[PDB]
């Protein structure tokens, strides 16, 4: 009924329809019954709806109390969850007519508390319990946060044991004031609003015995349906997300805790359900971990050890008070100390024997049960009563200690488990055991731990798809008798010829695994030179795999890579490992490399020592094999996607650290407070008065720099008032201060004179220079072209004239902005021995200078050569004998000697008075022979002390830099002086995220320290990869050294890459800090003025951001005002119909393509070509690398060895020419069935900004306008013909401006083969008329 659903969508409620009839309740009904129920909630109906905009423009618009139904209901519950699974915008239809989203709100509760299988069903009530976590998950939403308030403040107590809820006012006698106020209220309320009240504060926990009596519902062994289980498992998703968020956790917490909804769950048949409770399982763990977290309800601040033990400590002694007083059979335990009686096995021994009477009693001293009535039986079970008890009371092991046991390899029972590790089929119906990114975390260790895992998973997916691609390749089958042979061969795994642990060693004091475990693994290189080659290039810290399979398949069976892997190869283990090193012939570990005999390796490796202990421990314990003398395959990956270890430790860590960030920037971090509370002007260190250097070109510009304040210069002589300024800021208050300054003299060559910045910084750009000059949080948003990279370097320029003895971090997502960085670094007044860019290259050196670590020190050697040069030609010049060279030991000797002595008995003379003496006893003349002469003027006094001072710096400079450069005289390999660099001369460090990552351990015990830093790409970076260049330096007298954070990004372009979209879908894993510091609020500042592309096309993608305006040279050079020759128009949208029957067409899954629209994408590129364009201002992009390949596949087969037509500068996908652009891009997107991920509005704006001169686009434009999300864009683009209109008689390039009519005939091409046509015609008639040359 695709043509059902689809009618009554043109008929009442589908955009770009004129008129349409008017809302009818019917309709409702009649979809939700015939079309969602009846398919069984059918998600390709769903998405039809939601797609269709049902929700927006017939579901709220006509909802009303009057009108309120079960289908209605559910119905705008079904499009709001939708919305959720596609990753959109969910609410804001809601915010639009928010008046009767409360009526609609608590008849939603009402309805999820409806008594099971009765007027909902227990789906039915599943979507309503994943709407409602929506909801929860959602309070920044100001009308959802109003509806939710009610359910989860201090009042919902009520809904506690009577006993629960005094202990706990007795507990904070503080609370009680609170409690009171609330009751007292509560009489002002009349009787309706008063029961409204009551059921909203109970509403929580109601649920959660509805959840435990469907739970209890659950059979062992008998079928159960799948409705039930399902129920449970979104109920402990929504029991985690609510224990997990600080706002819903505070109250609900003590709740959760009085319902005993974890014991319950634990002793379930559910989860006693080896298959059908496996995903219940794994939640209920995590909701585990969050009911017993480290964190103070009230306060908020992680819980010590200390208070943890207290705790603890505080709960035994209560149970041995109750036991004391009132049970004569626990009088032992209740005198015991409390060591003694506090582990679970202690705990069963005084307990267990009790009968259900005697522990329901105890319980109910405890308030955890109500009193058991003089001779009365319990109702509850002997083990319920008694794991209450139990878990209650044990001892727990903390956060730390439950991370640090925790092996950093996924094994063969997680790699192919996907409710942890999801395939990219996962279509977001069935909810996942994984950590969720918003907006708040708990406390660092809460956040840590969720990027740690998210991580950890994610990364196992690439891990399984490179084993069963390798193992698969190698054609594992049986032999005889029993063993394995292997039919093929694989590049990426090699056959384990010999494997031996050879070292167990003891484990640290407290922990309870070997602290190193090492293993020989040999392999035999029978393979061709080039793979042979990859294999000997592993080196230390390479992680492999070790596999183990013994074959199900006898020999020649066919493998089939669409069935389950693990029966099809006989997997049975997977072990992680790390390279130490390979051996030489002589025994040693490789660090002059040898070149070894024979085809066998063997290699040196790490095992993860925790997993090899509990591998022990299964062994010995249970009789397991030893997994480790199994293994007979060793894979390998590649190096640059298999960094998941080191991150990983890298962050452990982290979490084993005191994890010192800035005291203004944890709470921050963590997503709750003030978001402005690091904006500079709240930063109680705010400077004053700031050397603005060479940033203002002018005073004019200075003034046109801070339109709302007045500007008062302290030198009224206009001549006076030019750069450098300082500027000093208030505490009338819009005063600015401006104080001209002139550079001090650097020495009679008016070459040393500085570099100057030529960019006239708009006042926005200035707001950005201007707050990352000062302490704090400084965010900036740069839309494409809006300038980041100037605002950049200025900032880094300001930072290291005005603060020269604090060091910054640079750190970026690509070496490509760092490439830009250093290039715009070089053209400002920045001393290059104060430059260091760190990388894990061979990496192509792409800027004019090279500044790696070999590139530095090789600047320090040549430097250091020509200024110990200039000493001796400075001792010549002074009459001072001695043929020996110098050092800088002897240039330092040198300089207090013979220069400063000199300087300071002329000083004596001249500075302590006429222009002859300044001449006169000037004591380096012969010195400065060489420099344009006179170097005295003679006019004034203090022009020529001025110049003579400026001399005594040149020359001081020279032995600055020297005693710099003698740590290159005691440190010989290049490796100590790239240290030296590192840790003290560079005030300029830069790197990338990754980078940084894979450093920080050598960073942090090299003692790499800095003050600030300022990242690019921010929005492009993952959130754990942000974090952790917080932390490359240790705290300093117990805080952190951080002064500055500058992060620049843009949010509305594209994330950061998550290889398996599953991880985004249910995870938010994509979501960059930077991006969750805009959610939480975070003041920004938006650049507002791009100048890299034409006006026109900017409109195509201004509309998304604020105010984003041009820059002059934009709107005022004739270069954007020069039409595209043999086009009429700038860009077009340009409609393609079916080719051959077929549209958008899959020749293999996924691997979508479009014939009709690469043809013609081809076809105007060699149109183009024909008119004489550089072939090379041409770039083709498409969403899909289906496309891309298809595209590419034609350009060879039809342009060829065609001396006419060059070949375009790429042809890649948007996501691929991120941060690139080129003068005309040729657009390609493909689908003609569905919209597809260019709904994502990020990668909309992208693909509207790769172009500086022409675009043009060719698609199915009935399927993507009707998409909500891209109306800004295509509205503007079908404003336009969406039929090519092409202008052939006007070669490249056309001097015809954007507006004027042509002065040529204007051809409207109306479809692609009516191009390939003329093409064609055009080509064989410049075939015949020309002839061009190249071989
Ligand atoms: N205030 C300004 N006045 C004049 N030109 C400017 C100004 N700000 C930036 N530009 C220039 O405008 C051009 C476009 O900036 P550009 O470097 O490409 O943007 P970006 O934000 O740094 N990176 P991207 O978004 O990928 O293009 C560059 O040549 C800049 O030098
Ligand atoms: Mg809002
Ligand atoms: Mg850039």
């Amino acid at each position: 009924n695709a043509e059902f659903v689809t009618q009554l969508a043109c008929k009442y409620w589908a955009p770009h329809i004129k008129k349409k009839s008017p809302f009818d309740i019917k309709v409702i009904e009649d979809i939700y019954e015939k079309e969602i129920v009846k398919s069984r909630f059918a998600i390709r109906k769903i998405m039809l709806l939601e797609f269709s905009q049902y929700l927006e423009n017939y579901l709220w618009m006509n909802y009303s109390p009057e009108v309120s139904s079960k289908a209605y209901l559910m119905s705008i519950c079904c499009m709001v969850n939708e919305k959720f699974r596609e990753n959109v915008p969910a609410w804001e239809i809601f915010k639009k007519k928010p008046d009767h989203f409360p009526f609609f709100f608590k008849h939603i509760l009402k309805a999820a508390l409806a008594e099971t299988d009765g007027e909902f069903s227990l789906h039915e009530q599943t979507v309503l319990l994943l709407f409602l976590d929506h909801c929860f998950n959602s309070l920044e939403v100001d009308l959802i946060r109003s509806q939710v308030q009610q359910l989860i403040s201090l009042p919902m107590w009520m809904g506690l044991q009577l006993a629960r809820l005094e202990l706990e006012l007795k507990k904070t006698p503080k609370l009680r004031k609170f409690w009171n106020l609330i009751k007292k209220n509560d009489e002002k309320m009349d009787p309706e609003a008063r029961e409204q009240a009551y059921q909203e504060r109970r509403f929580l926990s109601q649920l959660i015995q509805k959840f435990i009596s469907v739970l209890k519902s659950v059979p062992l062994s008998e079928p159960v349906t799948m409705d039930k289980v399902h129920y449970c498992e979104r109920f402990i998703e929504l029991m985690i997300d609510l224990e997990a968020l600080l706002p819903t956790r505070r109250w609900f917490n003590t709740i959760l805790d009085d319902s005993h909804l974890l014991v319950h769950c634990y002793l379930s048949n559910l989860v006693r359900r080896e298959e059908d409770g496996h995903l219940f399982s794994q939640l209920l763990d995590m909701l585990k971990f969050y009911t017993g977290f480290e964190i103070n309800d009230q306060t908020g601040n992680a819980l010590t050890e200390n208070e943890m033990t207290t705790i603890h400590y505080d709960r035994i002694t209560s149970l041995q008070r109750a036991a004391f007083a009132h049970f004569p059979e626990l009088y032992d335990f209740a005198l015991s100390n409390v060591a003694e009686v506090d582990t679970r096995e202690s705990l069963v021994k005084f307990f267990g024997p009790l009968s259900s009477n005697t522990l329901h009693q105890v319980a109910s001293y405890l308030c955890l049960l109500p009193t058991l009535p003089k001779n009365e039986d319990t109702t509850f079970d002997k083990e319920f009563l008694l794991e209450l008890l139990v878990s209650r009371h044990e001892r727990r092991i903390s956060q730390i200690q439950q991370l640090n046991q925790m092996p950093l390899y996924p094994t063969e029972k997680i790699i192919w488990d996907e409710n942890i590790v999801p395939t990219e089929y996962y279509s977001g119906e069935g909810c996942l055991a994984l950590p969720k990114l918003n907006l708040q975390f708990l406390t660092l260790h809460d956040y840590l731990l969720r990027n740690f895992n998210l991580f950890r998973l994610e990364s196992t997916y690439e891990i399984r798809q490179d084993i069963e691609d390798s193992v698969s390749r190698m054609k594992p089958w049986q032999s005889e008798y029993g063993g394995v042979v292997f039919g093929g061969w694989a590049r990426m795994a090699q056959p384990i010829v010999a494997f031996t642990v050879v070292e167990v060693a003891k484990p640290n004091i407290g922990e309870n695994w070997p602290t190193r475990v090492r293993a020989d693994v040999t392999i035999n290189l029978n393979v061709r030179d080039h793979i042979k080659d990859e294999w000997e290039g592993l080196r230390k810290h390479d992680v492999c795999f070790l596999i183990t399979v013994r074959p199900t398949k006898p020999y020649g069976t066919k493998f089939d890579r669409r069935r389950p892997f693990i029966e099809q190869v006989g997997l049975v283990y997977v072990r992680g490992c790390e390279i130490q090193g390979m051996l030489d012939d002589k025994g040693r570990v490789i660090e002059p490399r040898p070149n070894l005999r024979g085809e066998s390796r063997t290699f040196r490796v790490f095992l993860d020592p925790n997993q090899y202990q509990q591998d022990m421990t299964n062994t010995i314990q249970n009789g397991a094999e030893d997994v480790y003398e199994t293994f007979n395959i060793i894979m390998r990956r590649k190096p640059k996607e298999n960094n998941f270890k080191a991150v990983l430790e890298t962050i452990r860590n982290l979490m084993n650290t005191d994890c010192v960030v800035p005291d203004w920037l944890h709470d921050i971090i963590l997503g709750y407070g003030d978001p402005s509370s690091a904006h500079y002007s709240k930063m109680p260190n705010q400077i004053a008065t700031l050397d603005f250097n060479d940033t203002f070109l002018s005073i004019e510009h200075l003034k046109a720099s801070f339109p709302g304040h007045n500007v008062k210069v302290t030198v009224e002589d206009p001549a006076l008032q030019i750069p450098p300024f300082r500027i000093t800021f208030p505490v009338e208050a819009k005063t600015l201060i401006v104080e001209p300054h002139v550079i001090p003299n650097r020495g009679p060559y008016p070459y040393n004179q500085p570099k100057r910045n030529t960019i006239q910084f708009t006042h926005t750009q200035i707001e950005a220079i201007r707050a990352g000059m000062q302490p704090g949080l400084t965010m900036v948003v740069g839309p494409p072209g809006t300038g980041k990279t100037d605002v950049a370097v200025q900032i880094i320029s300001n930072i290291y004239h005005n603060f020269p003895e604090q060091r910054t971090l640079i750190v970026t997502h690509s070496n490509q902005a760092l490439n830009q960085l250093f290039e715009k670094i070089m053209a400002l007044d920045i001393d290059e021995r104060h430059l260091l860019r760190l990388g894990h290259g061979e990496e192509e050196l792409e800027t004019e200078k090279d500044f790696s670590r070999y590139g530095r020190v090789n600047y320090v050697l040549a430097r250091r050569i020509e200024l110990l040069e200039e000493v001796k030609r400075l001792q010549k010049s002074l009459g001072v004998p001695g043929d020996a060279s110098y050092t800088c030991e002897t240039a330092g000797y040198f300089f207090l000697y013979q220069v400063m002595s000199r300087w300071e008995e002329y000083i004596s003379k001249v500075k302590n008075p006429d222009v002859t003496e300044v001449s006169t006893f000037f004591p380096f003349h012969e010195y400065f022979a060489n420099a344009p002469q006179p170097i005295f003027k003679g006019r004034s006094y203090e022009e020529d002390m001025e110049i003579a001072e400026g001399c005594f710096r040149h020359i001081k400079k020279i032995f600055t830099q020297l005693e710099e450069f003698r740590a290159s005289e005691l440190l010989r390999s290049g490796l100590d002086r790239s240290k030296y660099l590192l840790v003290k001369e560079a005030k300029i460090i830069a790197m990338t995220c990754t980078h940084a990552a894979l450093k920080r351990h050598d960073l942090v015990k090299l003692g790499f320290k800095y003050d600030n830093i300022l990242m690019e790409e921010a929005a492009q970076i993952l959130e754990i990869e942000t974090f952790i260049p917080l932390l490359l330096q240790n705290p300093q007298d117990g805080f952190s050294r951080l002064k500055r954070w500058i992060m620049i990004g843009d949010h509305h372009q594209l994330p950061p890459v998550i290889k398996n979209m599953a991880f985004q879908k249910y995870s938010n894993m994509e979501q960059s800090l930077f991006t969750r510091f805009v959610r939480v609020g975070v003041p920004t500042v938006d650049l507002d003025a791009q100048g890299r592309a034409r006006a026109s096309l900017c409109n195509l993608y201004n509309w998304r951001y604020k105010n984003l305006g041009n820059l002059p040279h934009v709107q005022l050079l004739p270069e954007f005002s020069t039409a595209n020759a043999g086009l009429l128009y700038d860009f077009q949208l340009i409609n393609v119909e079916d080719f051959q029957g077929v549209g958008e067409s899959e020749p293999n899954p996924y691997f979508y393509q479009n014939l009709g629209e690469a043809e013609y994408v081809v076809a105007l590129f060699m149109y183009m070509c024909l008119l004489g364009y550089p072939a090379d201002k041409i770039s083709i992009l498409t969403t899909y690398n289906g496309q891309k390949h298809l595209i590419r596949d034609i350009i060879n087969r039809r342009c060829g060895n065609n001396p006419l037509i060059g070949r375009p500068n790429k042809v890649t996908t948007v996501d691929r020419f991120q941060g690139q652009q080129n003068d005309y891009i040729l657009l390609s997107l493909v689908r003609t069935r569905a919209v597809g991920h260019l709904r994502d509005v990020r990668r909309l704006v992208v693909a509207m900004s790769r172009a500086r001169l022409g675009l043009y686009i060719f698609a199915r434009v009935s399927l993507f306008q009707n998409c909500f999300e891209l109306t800004p864009a295509f509205s503007q683009l079908t404003a336009r013909p969406l039929h090519l209109h092409i202008i052939p008689t006007e070669p490249f390039p056309t001097t015809r401006k954007n507006g004027e009519r042509p002065s040529h005939e204007v051809q409207i091409i109306k479809n692609m083969p009516q191009m390939a046509n003329f093409v064609y015609n055009m080509y064989m008639h410049l075939i015949q008329t020309t002839h061009h040359y190249h071989q």
